[PDB]
């Protein structure tokens, strides 16, 4: 049977729940996970990249801040096609990785693995159209949200656009707003939206995403007292990243060369 | 909604209208334009290459000769899909680029010619079976668009029944390939892209200038001699080599400057 | 017209019929064939790799053992689409290559076996979940095609109900994978591709020679022992490693010679 | 005249004095500084790499912790040879870079530029000889020190190797100790030693470098009350880094590709 | 015996004497010469690059203008050490290449131009104008020129002329943004050239204004081999190229074989 | 203190004493040894390459034939300088590697042969001027060390006045190169490295076995026939191709596994 041409960009929000885990998690990612991954999908993934998160900002924990990285893939086919379950070589994946990323708690309950599929192009351009790289360095705050069980999706959308987006648009500190609807049909991801919101720096982020958002009234479905009113790491995940990453893995990886 | 699998090769004819602009245009292309471009389409363009033009030959001006390069992309999806208009980072594009390439004057402006094609040539009209072992080629790539109110079928008939026979008769011409432009993608005025190979500039001239004097002047002619089309508007061209070092998705390592 | 999205993995079984031909065949493959191939299909082939065969094992000749390599491509479109027949530059292909690989004699010629598959194995029959951490594999890749007038369904039933169970039972065998050949693409005579992993040559021999002695000789047998198929015509194979340095779209930098 | 074969490894300790500067400094480093640098020394530098610092640990400020990265070069000739002062193209260097790194304040004192030359091979192997990458992920604490004005160098050396290093050796948390003398003859660097001290993690670092070092008595020349007893960023600089960096710039750099 | 550490930058001035030869010469360079060269010196050459020449400017012929490229190597050891003459695989080098480049004439009837291979230190010895120029300051038209004074001209006198008569005209011209110079290492391979200069402009017009028009003010030296600056015999005592800041042909990093256009 | 500029090429003769060890040895070399090595010497080694050996020829065992590969390094400094003994990260080195290569048995082990040379061959004795255009070479690289108490000058005289003239006379032999081993670096027992080219295995055998029967057996002979030296102890060799894909500082991208 045929395989469908299904170009998509996916994002995984990778946390590191303790600094003591960082060397181990980082080693697994770069030493073990990259080659396993390329080995499997080189023929049908056109880009595979890691975007290390900037230092967690103040109150970033309330946004499900990924303290390790964003993992980004560009697919030509759906990885959730059941035919793609068969692999000559399976990935080397210690259960410890789940501890390091917080999927399993210190045994807190655990945090889910958030793997959001999107179209390759942003669906909505809500602020900053025409911005070039010449305009300067961006503090790029990528955030995914999923409305809690039994909140009507259209009602969540209405909240987002009526209440939240206008505050982003109004803030001179915010230079760019982009959004896409999560493709729910692919893997049953709980998230509904991915937004990217750019600032000049952490202080700008905080002014807008913490101080300006104090004006919002608390929705009836709120799972925390303040914006984003969603349960950290379960219904909201995020990372602040730079414009550039050296970890463009299909082009740039040359093995796990160690420092002398 | 779905995105359609639309594998295509595109060619852009990049001129440099004065030698005094060459350093600036070349810098923009290699220093600024490459990274902006790769940044945008790395996931759905499988090849992105520049083919620097050989020195403009005698009477090359009459063929809309691109004095900088051909720019070549291989796409997996149509770039003219409206959904692809949204970009996180837009390209850095000074207005001066338009002057350098001759789109804007600083007597008359020339259009930006961006022709989409299938990835494989539709017609193989001479030289089938030629290998790289057979020698170095002077590859004359030429695109033409018939003027307003010329029946396309009539233009096609002229091309294939009058023009190509002259190419076939010349032993100096080693290869003829052609494809119809995909006009449905971006409204390009051009109708055909041909590639015509010679051994060298003198062969090109003997055939494309001297042998073509035998053609009679069509009624729609916009100039007295072949190609009878308005330079840079209804005909563009470049002569290029078999190989380019500028295979940008594989070969680019930043704008390293000479010491 | 449209081109169909047709992701496929293909395998070619490349023999070297005499050791005296090995330097010449290897030179052609790496010096001439790689650049010709990349030149043609860079935009619509996502991976192009050679897997050198391990030394031919005892009785390997009876399995149509490829003494040079497996050649592997990953395609986004069918290479047998008639539109893909047209190429600006054709491959440089000396007739001697056919001699070296045994397609023609300098007793009897062997066919060119080019099998198209889906990119993912259809059947996982032993060893699901094996990781690279579990150790080095001796990977025996084997393709078979039932002789003329053997019912395909009957051959399939034999393969999966008689042959594969012997593989499954052997502790020496760590992995069994299989896919049906896509016969609709290029008319390949082969019906199945299997990959069967061992620890080493001795394990391969214990299972593929000694354990297979238990099989009844089918009525259609073309040789007395498993695989009961005519070497190089109805069975081809190679044993290869997990890794190859010849990942050609990523790793090739020209034919640099030893000092 | 001849050029001397002078193989050396150099380290630069690159700070970022405010989180608000991080995007700008990081952009300059990766977008502007890399190509300028490669352009100049590609023919006589065999390796050029950046090692991003792990998050600053508790009390890391007291160690002159470089909040951006270590910059590492391997030279075949001395960069301080006066003939090497001439360059066709000079580096693009906004004065703001000095602000971002803390060399100058915002329009005697910011912090000096610390550029330490070493031999390519560590001179002293004081703990953990034989360690392989198979033995696990390392938290690699690289630290350079320079004794203050009018402290006898031999006396400082004796203190380092007879008082400080024994505490490192006694700690099971410390898996590796390496040291080299700074080549002072190259560029007049104030630093005298570079050490690298490995731990499993941040907690190990802190247990040893803060808690175990409380047992040291305060030298007469001390410029702060606790180990390392040297003035942060002036007489001590440091960074904790991983075994691997994706920023192996002579091999891995493909231009400043921006995230979509 | 020991090999001496001898870091050097070399330049070869590669001409193409007819446009009809360009496809063949270019094919040889990129298809045959690159891999042969890398095969030989990968272990002791740290950079190998080609800088294609800009279109020959007006009166460029009088400057021994190389119509193909500059070839640039960075050596760790002297290639003229006699021990380096032995090579497992020798370069494939048809005598036709010499025709294409103008070293020999095309066909026996009843001199061409010499091969100019100049060794330099890796760093310019003299920075005479434009110190501190960055890439941010804009695109350069980089005119690289090598000169060798004719037989029986005192070298010190030639030097004094160069630096005290010629360079001041460059200094006075606002069109000229950079002047760099090094003495040729004559001890390596007996090259006739004495100096390599690089002189930067914004563009061809600037080059011409300065190197042709402003130089008309020079008086003609007694040793002159032509009436106008540079007063030296084209291709024999003067060679040159105008090149860009950047080349895609950084061959040790960038070469992936002779991939042909579709 | 200073480090001396000491440009050298070194060769290591890597055997594989049983086919059952080949997957494991090959995995260690490509998965573990490459990154460990690059990690250590990237800043002062300009080239690091593996040349896989062709199949062992008839009687190749008598020449200490390396059944895995030649390992080749180009150094800027002496790796045997005692200061280079200190390394942040030591190589991961299972003792089994010594079994696989035959240094240790599962009576007698074979030594590790690591020969340092100048980067350029000292003697060109046949085939000067041969280019890659002249064809594919079967390159037989052989190192020899005269036994204890044989005068070195006498061995040299034998090599160059008795052995090499047989190579010179044979039309099957297209190239002879030789260098003296640098004994001062690491105490290597070997005295010479030669490379001797043929067209193929048959040519190798005709010359190195049949033509060498004419030599009289030296008094110091450790075996009856040429090379008259103890296999793997006083003679080691490999036949290799002109090209290797394993140019490790340029070409390595991690241990990507076959699908
Ligand atoms: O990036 C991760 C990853 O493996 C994604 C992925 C790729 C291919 C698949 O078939 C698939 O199901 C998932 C990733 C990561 O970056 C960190 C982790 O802990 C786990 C991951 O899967
Ligand atoms: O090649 C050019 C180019 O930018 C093509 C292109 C790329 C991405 C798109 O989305 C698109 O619509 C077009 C190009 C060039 O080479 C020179 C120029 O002056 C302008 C160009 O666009
Ligand atoms: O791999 C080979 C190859 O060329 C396959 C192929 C590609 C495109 C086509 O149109 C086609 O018909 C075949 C290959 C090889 O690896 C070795 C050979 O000797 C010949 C080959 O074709
Ligand atoms: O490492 C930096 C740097 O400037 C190095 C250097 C190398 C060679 C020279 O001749 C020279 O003058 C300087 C560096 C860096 O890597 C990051 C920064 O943010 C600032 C730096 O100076
Ligand atoms: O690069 C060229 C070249 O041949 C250099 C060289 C190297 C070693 C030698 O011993 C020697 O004599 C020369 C070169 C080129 O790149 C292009 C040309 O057109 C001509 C050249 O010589
Ligand atoms: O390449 C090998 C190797 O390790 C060489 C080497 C490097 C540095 C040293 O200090 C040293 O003593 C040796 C190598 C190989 O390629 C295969 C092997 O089996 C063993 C090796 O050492
Ligand atoms: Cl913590
Ligand atoms: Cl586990
Ligand atoms: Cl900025
Ligand atoms: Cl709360
Ligand atoms: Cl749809
Ligand atoms: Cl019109
Ligand atoms: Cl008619
Ligand atoms: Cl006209
Ligand atoms: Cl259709
Ligand atoms: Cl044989
Ligand atoms: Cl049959
Ligand atoms: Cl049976
Ligand atoms: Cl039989
Ligand atoms: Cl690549
Ligand atoms: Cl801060
Ligand atoms: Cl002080
Ligand atoms: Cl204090
Ligand atoms: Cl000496
Ligand atoms: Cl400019
Ligand atoms: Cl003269
Ligand atoms: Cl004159
Ligand atoms: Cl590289
Ligand atoms: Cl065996
Ligand atoms: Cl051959
Ligand atoms: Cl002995
Ligand atoms: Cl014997
Ligand atoms: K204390
Ligand atoms: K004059
Ligand atoms: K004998």
């Amino acid at each position: 049977a045929d395989f469908k041409f299904e170009p998509m960009r996916s994002l995984i929000y990778v946390d590191c729940v303790s600094e003591d885990y960082r060397p181990k998690l980082q080693r697994w990612i770069y030493k073990v996970h990259i080659p396993d991954s390329i080995s499997q999908f080189e023929p049908y993934v056109t880009k595979y990249a890691f975007y290390p998160s900037f230092p967690i900002p103040p109150q970033g924990d309330r946004f499900g801040y990924a303290r390790m990285q964003l993992t980004e893939h560009h697919w030509l086919v759906s990885d959730l096609d059941p035919r793609l379950e068969i692999k000559a070589i399976a990935e080397t994946f210690p259960m410890d990785v789940l501890v390091w990323q917080g999927q399993i708690p210190a045994a807190a309950e655990g945090n889910p693995f958030i793997f959001a599929f999107l179209p390759m192009w942003w669906e909505k351009d809500l602020k900053g159209k025409g911005r070039t790289i010449e305009d300067g360095a961006n503090y790029r705050f990528n955030m995914t949200i999923g409305f809690p069980e039994g909140v009507d999706k259209a009602e969540g959308e209405k909240w987002l656009f009526e209440k939240v987006v206008p505050i982003l648009q109004a803030a001179p500190e915010c230079t760019r707003v982009l959004a896409s609807a999560v493709k729910k049909d692919i893997n049953g991801c709980v998230m509904d939206w991915v937004l990217e919101i750019w600032f000049e720096n952490q202080s700008g982020w905080y002014k807008v995403m913490v101080d300006d958002m104090k004006a919002l009234e608390k929705p009836s479905w709120a799972q925390q007292d303040a914006f984003p009113f969603l349960k950290p790491y379960h219904n909201v995940c995020s990372a602040a990243v730079a414009d550039y990453t050296p970890s463009n893995n299909l082009a740039n990886y040359r093995g796990y060369i160690t420092m002398r």
